[PDB]
């Protein structure tokens, strides 16, 4: 719903999709072509190049944990 609430067993993740849906070339980067579950999204893949490794790249968003995560 606009928000998607990446229960956490350190902290929630508040990450707007409906807010992400944009600042990207054309969708499909995440996904891949194709909506639906992610794969397997692990907690790896988020600090991977699925969450965080993009902002590493993309040098725009926030890297800092207090950043995604929240109490
Ligand atoms: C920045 C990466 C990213 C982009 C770009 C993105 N999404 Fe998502 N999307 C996600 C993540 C992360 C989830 C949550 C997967 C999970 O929690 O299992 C998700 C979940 C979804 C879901 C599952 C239910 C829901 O409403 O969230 C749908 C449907 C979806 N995306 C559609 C799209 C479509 C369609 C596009 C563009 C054509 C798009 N998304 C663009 C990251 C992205
Ligand atoms: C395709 C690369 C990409 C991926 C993957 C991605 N984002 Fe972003 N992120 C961006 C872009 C682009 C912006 C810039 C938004 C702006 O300009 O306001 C951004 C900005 C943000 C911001 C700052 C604005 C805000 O809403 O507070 C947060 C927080 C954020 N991302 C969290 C996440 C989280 C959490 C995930 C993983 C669930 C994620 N992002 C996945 C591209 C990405
Ligand atoms: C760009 C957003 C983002 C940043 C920055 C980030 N994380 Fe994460 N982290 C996530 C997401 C998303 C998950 C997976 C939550 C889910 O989907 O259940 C996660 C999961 C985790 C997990 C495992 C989840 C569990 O099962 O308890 C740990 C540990 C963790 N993060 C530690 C950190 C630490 C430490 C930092 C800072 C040094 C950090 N994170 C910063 C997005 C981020």
């Amino acid at each position: 719903a606009d928000d998607i609430v990446l229960k956490a067993k350190n902290g929630d993740v508040k990450f707007p999709h409906k807010a992400h849906q944009k600042a990207v070339p054309d969708c499909k980067k995440c996904h891949e072509k194709g909506p639906g579950k992610i794969e397997g999204f692990g907690k790896e893949m988020a600090h991977g190049k699925g969450c965080k490794g993009c902002h590493e790249e993309m040098k725009k968003g926030p890297t800092k944990c207090g950043e995604c995560h929240k109490k």
